[PDB]
This record gives structure tokens, C-alpha cells and sequence, in this order.
């Protein structure tokens, strides 16, 4: 059962959390100076808000999958490798107010992707 993630770096978070708790009917998850995250169940999605330091406009920080535990993790960072991905694994690191297993690939045009648990 795992979810998409989308990470946004915003412009102003306190507008963004107003937003986004009207657009999915829901607070947020978790709330830190610079930092919100929510948990959506319909659709599943994890949506990461981090506040950017002066940028005109929205744009896309990275984007993920979320699994249900280290061993999907593991899978996924084995079948990219053997597909023929760049890969960067990561353990119990910490981050973004979680500790998390990852692995990262980036997308031709340079969008970054995360598999990942929140541990
Ligand atoms: O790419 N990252 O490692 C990354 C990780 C966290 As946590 C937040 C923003 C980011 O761009
Ligand atoms: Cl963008
Ligand atoms: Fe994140």
C-alpha cells in the first residue's frame, strides 16, 4: 500500500498550508518553522510543502514514492540498479523532522525521485 509524494517548494507556507487544507478537506500532518507535510488518504498521497528562501513562484523540489517499510525500499533500489539507473541509497538519515531509508534516482531532464520509508 504505498502513496506518491510530492514535494513543492513554496513561496509562502502559511498560504500554501491555508491552500492545500481547502483543496484536500484536511490539516496539515506536521508543521515546523519552513515545513509542512500532510497525509492524504484519497487520493494517497504525501504532500511536502518546504518554504522557499524568495522565489517568484511554486516549483517541484522532488518526488517520491512512499513504501511501507525498509524491505520494499531495498526491492526498489535493487530493481532500479538492474534496470540501469544512477541510484543513491540512504539509511536511518535523518532529514525533514524523520529518520528514512531512501533510495534517489534522478529523471532525464534532472527531476529527482525518492523511494523511501518514514521510519
Ligand atoms: O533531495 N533531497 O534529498 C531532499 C530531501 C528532503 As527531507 C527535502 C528536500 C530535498 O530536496
Ligand atoms: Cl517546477
Ligand atoms: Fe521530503
Amino acid at each position: 500500500m504505498s502513496r506518491v509524494q510530492l514535494a513543492l517548494r513554496v513561496p509562502d507556507l502559511e498560504a500554501s498550508i491555508g491552500f492545500y487544507s481547502k483543496l484536500f478537506g484536511t490539516g496539515p500532518a506536521k508543521v515546523r518553522p519552513g515545513y509542512a507535510n500532510f497525509a492524504i488518504a484519497e487520493p494517497p498521497l504525501k504532500l511536502v510543502l518546504i518554504e522557499g528562501a524568495g522565489e517568484d513562484a511554486t516549483r517541484l523540489d522532488h518526488l517520491g514514492v512512499e513504501v511501507e517499510d525498509s524491505a520494499q525500499v531495498g526491492h526498489a533500489a535493487r530493481r532500479l540498479k538492474e534496470s540501469g539507473l544512477a541510484t543513491v541509497e540512504e539509511n536511518d538519515t535523518a532529514c525533514c523532522y524523520a529518520v528514512q531509508d531512501a533510495v534517489w534516482v534522478t529523471g532525464p531532464g534532472g527531476e529527482p525521485w525518492e523511494v523511501y520509508v518514514v521510519k
